[PDB]
């Protein structure tokens, strides 16, 4: 069936964008961030940016090889730590999402992505084929991941915008060859924009045809609590995290998360925050 | 059926054999005894009572045991003899390396049952992870406990008891038998009884007046699964004084979940990212 990738304002709520999530596995979210937010986040980032470096020989080096990247973004964002992170629309769409099957969720990855001009794409694939026992399961597998890709750029056909397949996320058979990323549709978006996508659609970033952009796209990727998160959340330095209120803390990894009624992330099997007398939305004074 | 024992010498190929037959084997002399009276000089001064009020899957196994976890803050035999066992690690690399790669410590508790302690039901270790009680028997190894006793192990005085067996049930939804239907672990101290997150076992009934049943519950897991005791609470001074296996056991290094690189900084190897140093 030949589908149609849908598009929806921010301010129509979780309830209406989780449906069309769960009838075609991504929805385009109009302004999720504003065009305030993204000068902003952009003048925070664009000091830290680099090459993804060579000789890793591991799943992200396959996916990742000639973009530009930046990941650990807590590190270098207060607006990733204070807006994002404690974003109402995220945290509604995710409780949806992995309240059923898991419980709690906190963050895997996010990264800036900047591909230059003449960077060939990526196969398509399913974001949650980073945890083996997801891709064992294919389809059968429970709701593990929720990517929200925003546009900081223009995205276009010709500059590269992510590629999805609508409704992939409910073909029976997951380990069966994806198709040409030529055949996916592109995630047309201006800055702020967003394209949302679970762990089970596929997807991958286009081609870039231009001689002179560089098409910047910000992925941020939820996930179900009782999966190890891709970034480690033992590079914060306790100072940084103790600046966050405690719901952006607990994305982060620093806050004890229950997997269906299960505590995990504990000190002493108790909860973290209380054993290791973690503070929480510190502002230092000019003194 | 019947537990069986084998004794460390024989090598981690024969220990496995009997664990994928059975789902649970002893070990004896899984530690020496001199091993066991050091980390129990560490253990003693840190004991005390669990906490009640966490409405936890922890609380409802864990309520009257006295238990002390977060072991490598306590305890330098933990970090550097047991977290560098070549026996340990030839056994996860058995059992995690098909479907998952790496492994990890997920938890580890010292718990010591008193006299007139009333044992825990029956259970799999597994059902601490929602996708593997979904599955069932049909769920992929994601847990190694490594229970090691610390004073005897009698019938009488709590001794762990398991189902042989039990990790090849058809439905691991049933509800389980009686635990004291259930085989008793009878161990010297050093002997430690393996078993997978699918073999039905608790901690038994201390029926004795006077006696202090301790065990040592060490359990390894698939890296792909977060674990229980957070990597955060170490000191990062601490680590720097552990191998670099033993970091990686406790959540201080990269790990590939079967080829992809998790638990990275900035995507790329963490002690590298990190300037993380060793020894
Ligand atoms: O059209 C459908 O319902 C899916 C059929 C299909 O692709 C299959 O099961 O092989
Ligand atoms: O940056 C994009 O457009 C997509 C990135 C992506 O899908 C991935 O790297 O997993
Ligand atoms: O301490 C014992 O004997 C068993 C403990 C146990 O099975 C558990 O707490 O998961
Ligand atoms: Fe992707
Ligand atoms: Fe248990
Ligand atoms: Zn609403
Ligand atoms: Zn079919
Ligand atoms: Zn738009
Ligand atoms: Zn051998």
């Amino acid at each position: 069936s030949k589908p149609t990738l849908r598009r929806i304002p921010r301010s129509a709520g979780d309830e209406a964008i989780f449906q069309v999530l769960q009838e075609d596995g991504v929805v385009v979210i109009e302004g999720f961030m504003s065009a305030d937010q993204v000068r902003r986040f952009n003048g925070e980032i664009d000091p830290h940016m680099k090459q993804w470096e060579l000789g890793q020989k591991s799943y992200q080096e396959s996916y990742l090889a000639g973009m530009r990247q930046l990941s650990s973004l807590p590190l270098f964002s207060k607006l990733f730590r204070d807006e994002l992170m404690n974003d109402e629309l995220l945290h509604g769409l995710c409780k949806r999402l992995f309240g059923p099957e898991s419980g709690d969720y906190w963050l895997t990855t996010s990264s800036v992505l900047e591909t230059e001009p003449g960077y060939h794409g990526q196969e398509l694939h399913r974001e949650h084929d980073g945890i083996p026992i997801c891709t064992t399961l294919g389809r059968q597998s429970p709701e593990s991941m929720l990517n929200f890709l925003t546009a900081l750029t223009d995205f276009t056909a010709e500059n590269g915008a992510t590629r999805v397949l609508p409704g992939s996320h409910l073909w029976e058979d997951f380990s069966a060859p994806p198709p040409k990323a030529d055949t996916a549709i592109p995630a047309v978006m201006n800055p702020g924009d967003a394209v949302l996508f679970t762990g089970k659609t596929l997807h991958g970033a286009g081609k870039n045809n231009t001689t002179d952009f560089l098409r910047r796209g910000f992925p941020l990727i939820m996930q179900s609590c009782q999966f190890t998160p891709v970034e480690a959340s033992v590079a914060l330095p306790r100072e940084l995290v103790e600046t966050m209120t405690p719901l952006a803390q607990k994305m982060v990894g620093w806050r004890t998360v229950s997997a269906k009624g299960v505590d995990i992330w504990t000190y002493d099997l108790k909860d973290l925050a209380t054993g290791i007398d973690l503070k929480s939305n510190q502002v230092a004074k000019k003194a």
